[PDB]
């Protein structure tokens, strides 16, 4: 088998101040002694990695490699060739959240682009064998690189789903047009919902979603004073939370996904006089991913276009774009 | 030859008249509508509810108003002359999508006694439903019977929490509240195989009054701070008590929500979203719920259920003030008409 017995560079989009991404040579990552080399040919970028390049994550500081959303091709080994998508979260396995099957909650749960585990945003990375999913040959890395992004959404909707106290699973209103949003939109069709609204202010990506869109597009407005079964917050502001309140029917369910901000906005006595369930969300069980996969591959989330490409080189340029938000797509995927 | 009130008189009753004013005084006996029962009252619990109408906070109880919605007693004329029940105060329709749901706690029509335009049963009668009534057997004293409603409260709030956690990881509990609505938290978790319970309450009058019949452990916020737990209780709704479930709330956990103190914040809403907690609000119970609350409560399941003391409905105004000023050890004062 071919091996990286020595090492040299390797090119990876870096953070190293507010705003600032620079596209440099970095050393090539050594694989743990049960670890892959994975050749990144497809990173997608999530809203943490904006976080952390507007300097708002606390936790991701210094010259830092971001991305978390990564697929591509095991390089060396009895595997060399095998097309990939990594689950970025590593689980101890061990701990009570983990033996119940609740790994995403792991006492000492690590994800890449959370150090010390280096990011995505690069031509190569070092992964353990059971953090990857094999992508068959009819599935593009590009799709198969939205692996993680709609498992956050796929989890927060089966654990939902199975949470709620009633069997009257009618209605959802989808809070955000991001890549959660959409995520949760087609999780929730996939696992039975047919009846989805997503509703999203922003002109530009209600077009860009109504082109391949299985669930109906609305504004704010078009869904004024209605209520549904399911609500999913796929943004996170007090605003969202004080909207999802008011539109989740009595005994029904509020998932809350986003992270954007605040600490109120949810309507303490219509949750209490109304019997709302609330339950926020963290990523995905490595099953939820694995699951997640296999509902891709079989044509269940639909076509997964929604998505524009970019150079790993043009990353820096790319991120000003999703900031000045003229990205009619939900997702940038970088190719290193 | 069954005995009737085919025309009747004036009754007593506890009026709320405006802030903080209570006049015993006669108004009408209530006349019961069609498939109806007359009750005359034993015993009726003084609930928060009452309270915050009394101090002026609640915009859905003005007027001339009769408070309380925790009753027990007799049925009076008819067949069922004389049948001592305990009564669920509220009245659901039975064919909205909540009750064909089992959700009736939920109706959309749904009715409570104390809120208009149903009176409550601080009076010496009310007028029920059949449905609304669970017959309580003589080894039962009414003044325990009376508990049924707070009880079932706290008991339709851990079995529907307990059945919507993501996990079978029951093993511990906090309950946050020496009032009734905790100290029913705290028996009804036991009863539903939750054995490892800790009530917590910043007064000592009131832990030590519970401590005489705590088959749970009673503590101060305090000798439990920076302790996580399966589940949390807030059965006071404050946001101060928010927070304090919120951190106390394990990783995938259960924060139970029953108190209406105030407020519209305190939950951490990222501990909620990063340590993925299950919150949910409840109301009230299921008419089964309160079905399943009496038989636990008749059967001995849920203690001794003594932790009350009684005053005639005549002092009513004076129950009142001691309650204000947190002056009264037992968690639930029951009037006696
Ligand atoms: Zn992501
Ligand atoms: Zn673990
Ligand atoms: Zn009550
Ligand atoms: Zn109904
Ligand atoms: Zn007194």
């Amino acid at each position: 088998h071919h091996h990286h017995h020595s090492s040299g560079g390797m090119k990876a989009l870096v953070y190293t101040g507010v705003a600032q991404l620079a596209f440099r040579d970095v050393p090539e990552p050594v694989p743990a002694a049960g670890d892959h080399l994975i050749r990144i040919d497809s990173v997608g970028i999530c809203g943490s990695d904006m976080h952390a390049y507007l300097g708002h994550d606390d936790r991701r500081p210094a010259p830092l490699i971001l991305g978390h959303e990564g697929a591509g091709v095991i390089i060396g080994g009895p595997r060399d060739g095998e097309r990939v998508t990594i689950n970025p979260l590593v689980t101890c396995g061990t701990c009570p959240a983990c033996v119940s099957g609740r790994d995403n909650l792991c006492a000492t749960r690590q994800i890449i682009s959370m150090p010390p585990r280096d990011g995505a945003f690069a031509q190569y990375v070092a992964m353990p064998a059971r953090n990857l999913v094999t992508v068959p040959d009819d599935v593009p890395l590009e799709k198969a690189a939205l692996a993680e992004p709609v498992a956050v959404s796929w989890h927060a909707v089966r654990l939902g789903l199975a949470s709620m106290a009633d069997a009257r699973r009618d209605s959802a209103l989808v809070i955000g047009g991001g890549a959660i949003g959409v995520a949760a939109a087609i999780s929730l069709q996939a696992q039975g919902v047919a009846d989805v609204t997503l509703v999203e202010p922003n002109a530009m990506r209600r077009e860009y979603l109504a082109r391949d869109a299985n669930y109906t597009i609305a504004t704010p407005e078009q869904v004024a004073g209605r209520v549904f079964d399911i609500t999913v917050d796929g943004v996170g502001y007090d605003a969202t939370r004080a909207a999802a309140s008011a539109a989740t029917r009595p005994g029904g369910l509020l998932l809350h996904i986003g992270l954007g901000g605040g600490s109120a906005g949810l309507d303490i006595r219509r949750i209490t006089l109304q019997e709302i369930t609330v339950i926020g969300t963290y990523t995905y069980t490595a099953q939820d991913f694995r699951d997640t996969c296999a509902a891709m591959f079989d044509g269940r989330l639909g076509g997964l276009d929604w998505t524009e490409s970019r150079p790993l080189s043009a990353g820096a340029d790319a991120f000003a774009d999703i900031r000045a938000g003229r990205v009619p797509a939900p997702k940038i995927i970088l190719k290193p």
